[PDB]
């Protein structure tokens, strides 16, 4: 048995978390109830007024954001933003399963930190993706989890294997566009239905963005040079999904590149790899926790290409917390979570 | 007294150019007319029948495409931005004006077309891209032009200003999100709906995609170093917009990027730099001739990042087959083409 | 040479009145002259912060809304927030022309205004429709305007011929779709881009909706029976427009119900009439003054249905405001709207 | 205890029923088998081509669709469109259980169908919408089942529980908005991408829909009286969803009206009731087997209105189907289907 509480449920990762759970089998056999509901938003409404997809759950009422809330719960799902959870991940006691989906805990290099950030940096967590090297064994009962960034997932996972393997460069250019989701839900002028619905625009353009350092920090891992991200965000006219593509110069062949990502990915279940000749799409993972891949080179450029797609909602940051829960109570790793999406 | 007419009038470039005449105050004031408008497919129809926003003329009936039809006009207008065109091009008196939102007249290099498409080389009409350099005088008479595709347009704003002064490496990654529409109404069963909503793909990647080498093209007119384009094309759901996302090494201050950029488009009516801090959107676009267009520097990644929207429809294929017609035959060369762009 | 002002400039209706505004032909010739821009709590802002598709206008300053800047002009248009402009509309000189995009001033009985919207009422200006019988000779040279509103602007081009030669019954059944600019820009989280991709709902049914007497008062200006109103509508996943499907009980043939429409709109340039066996889609309607209207007949149930297409920003809101102006100042009408809706 | 196939797998509802089964328990205990799964055109090629969503199937070969292919089986899901179903029914062992998502064995009454679908009439298997009176026994251990189309569904959905009680005029208006999937998988021009986004169209207006006499029966069958469907369906940008806009009138009371429903759907696993205050949105169901269903009394107009939205591709499709084998081969109602939504 294991109690569990969602802090920052009044939203759209919280809410995903919840989702994910409903259908897991723990919960469908009485090993996981589902306890506390927090948030500073709206704390008194119906989680139903926030989440009519969650009818199962419709009838509880949301407490505030507490230390009271939250202790007497085996695992913790915090799901906000940077800021609020390193003042709680002491609050609360440490004999409990934190995760963060939050950035918190995620890097490790302090100054890396406090240029994006302009905080003072809280420590850092394993990695909740355990796909990536070394990030699978910290894991396994573990009692404390960073949630990766959406778009860092979707990067790191098209591109480790080929820089792991060295058969690309480290001067890598990733330009992957996204639902509007992943933004969050802070009702901002910018992210009305009227505003989105037919348009495209990039922000934080330019090595400004809070994933970049991360997409880097990820990338160094697996080599030994050091590393610098070209990282563009592009917001597209969808609620969720992350299509990743990322280039960077090689001299390598394609059969040779072929084999790293067959070579890293033969016992990953959640990572597909495209036929040779066919590519990932956004609709095709939707729901699903499934990264699709695919990769190729141009020559007359000596360029590599690879293309991720991930639900931003699910691999990107729910199901990725998810899966690191499983990992970090030992239970299976596969539970809760389908490879197959809710395509079209 | 100049009279006009249109082949392949069914698909979305043909009506998206009768859309663009019937504003043109040639039509208003006269000096114009909407002669025939023929298609290959679905000849003997109301054009109504396909572009029921088009029902001022949407009674007019349609020919098939032949010499003889299109005979007897003052100007052709070519709208297979996919269909080859070298044929009936070679079928008019040469004095009338021929305009080809086809690929078949763009290129200049003979190597490549073959290489890309796998046939027989044409030539080289003007480029129609008043923008670029030493074309609007190539172009100031013409009776014969080559519309460009959707991407090479926003690309080519995106990079030339910055390739010609040398302040970039000339090798580009060049990834860009486009709507439905530059993919022509063949009906193909990947374009539908369903297919298409809530999914973001790419294709033809790998520098594979017939718009490739035309950016190279494109941009060797401005340097003599040795150029290769990295290209992504990028499905989303919206039916009009390129955003371009543009990055290439370089080592110059954004000052002196930032201001080889406004002597180049200060003086250029259609060409607008977003203000210091604003971003270019594809929506601020849609329905106009705009080009919004952003550039910063990534330090760290030492890459310069320049981003381009534009109507994939408009200043993609039609909207620049109008502005050259009209600098064609001598007008002013913003008659009838805005940039206020119809959003939300 | 007259000066316009608009106060709610910041605004979506705001937003368009100056789109239009500047594809006028008074407005190139100089007749008509721009001037205040004003915004509820958004002075000095740049207009282009809020409108990167007014470029034009975009180095324009934001003003606040009082009095003291809303003077001096010819014109002065009101998009502001809804209720409390009748308090600005005195607050001005009498002999300017005022155009209200708010419902302050729509309706005829105070009985039913203070019922749905809750205040001392204020009046009744021209109503203007000028395709409603009537409405046009009192909008010639008027000095005050009330804008319609959308779902209305709609539902009476669908509605009062078949009940102006009364061959329906006078118990009119209306559910329509719209896009959500009509919801305006107050960001709220129901409008955000995640929740309102992918997903259709109705709101404020069962009569409750405040446009649903402004139906009914529009639908007693044509027949001397008791006009009865089901009014529901539907918002879904598109910036612009209103697709209304509107029934009522019939006893009269489909002949004598299509030669009765054919005789109202053919007269009326905006309001195209579909050919048979077509029906209007509003993506065919967008960013133009249209009104595409199609008439059939349910034989089974004794029911007829009139399908209309507007584009709520336009027609519904702005295109109006334009509209009116013109025979209000003596232009001609259909000038500076078009019948060219931007597709696809 | 049983293994199935599938026809038609490479459309939307033959896609649909293979990610319904794949997240079947009985499919995890073995109980439950794939094999064939048929398909003309594109028969010898990977349904991974065809639905790369569906990855744990991706390498199965695509077989056409034959009798020798679907013979071997306990259940033959037959994704199939009009008139298909019929001739292959005949050409399985009757000991088979036939499973077909078409609509010649649906209709009981033969007059109508040969004037609306002009073939042949062949029959009447069970209807499988469950929760219809008396229709749940009709197929507690069937081998023949109709699947219910999706405004049906819905619509039957939304009004027997107020007409059964006769508390609503049999004569029912019902207009329901609809995703471009519920067209399936037919590639034409006006289902694609730049079509369908930013437009709304109805279309099949006025009773020439092939789901209004469905609409009626089960709608007849509930009721003394005979009753009119005026219906009508509106195309809308997304993929999946249907909301449903019924109305009718009444003398009848709210309280009255709610406890009828209260009590017809209190049992039912599948229904939502909406709490006081909340409306359906299709958006909550997606991805889910339940229809969310609020219902309320416009008392000026006498009218009533009954709101329900749904998953077409599920609860108008494959999970109804679903929901019906596992009723079929004796097995919970509800194994494999889910109440809780994807959102968003
Ligand atoms: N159809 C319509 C749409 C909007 C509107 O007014 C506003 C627009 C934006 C912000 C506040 C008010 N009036 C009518």
């Amino acid at each position: 048995a294991t109690k569990v509480a969602v802090a920052g449920a009044s939203g759209y990762a919280g809410g995903e978390i919840l989702r994910l759970l409903l259908g897991h089998p723990a919960y469908a056999d009485g090993r996981l109830r589902i306890g506390a509901l927090t948030a500073a938003t709206s704390a008194g409404s119906t989680l139903g007024e926030h989440h009519p997809h969650l009818t199962p759950l419709a009838h509880r009422v949301v407490e505030p954001t507490e230390a009271a809330v939250l202790g007497g719960h085996d695992a913790v799902f915090l799901a906000l933003p940077h800021g609020h959870s390193a003042v709680l991940a002491q609050q609360l006691s440490p004999e409990t399963l934190i995760i963060d989906c939050g950035a918190d805990f995620r890097l490790t290099d302090a100054a890396v930190w406090e240029r994006f950030y302009g905080s003072s940096h809280a420590g850092s967590w394993p990695y909740g993706l355990p796909e990536l090297p070394g990030a699978r064994d910290q894991l396994r009962g573990t009692r404390r989890i960073a949630v990766p960034g959406c778009y860092p997932t979707a990067a790191l996972l098209a591109l480790f294997p080929a820089l792991a393997a060295d058969l690309i460069e480290p001067a890598v250019t990733v330009v992957a566009v996204s639902g509007t989701s992943g933004a969050g839900r802070a009702a901002t002028t910018d992210l009305l239905g009227a505003e989105v619905i037919g348009s495209a625009r990039a922000y934080n353009i330019a090595g400004v963005h809070r994933h970049t350092p991360e997409i880097a920090q990820g990338l160094r891992a697996v080599t030994d040079r050091d590393v610098s991200v070209s990282f563009t965000p592009v917001l597209i006219p969808a609620s969720r999904g992350i299509l990743a593509t990322c280039t960077a110069r090689t001299r390598s062949p394609l059969s040779q590149l072929r084999a790293a990502y067959e070579k890293a990915y033969h016992a990953e279940p959640f990572i597909y790899l495209m036929p040779e000749g066919q590519l990932p799409r956004t609709g095709a993972v939707i729901g699903s926790n499934a990264a699709h891949i695919a990769v190729a080179v141009d020559e007359d450029a000596q360029t590599f290409v690879a293309i991720a797609a991930i639900d931003n909602l699910v691999k990107g940051t729910a199901g990725a917390a998810v899966q690191s829960m499983n990992l970090a109570l030992g239970w299976p790793e596969t539970d809760g979570l389908s490879v197959v999406g809710v395509a079209p």
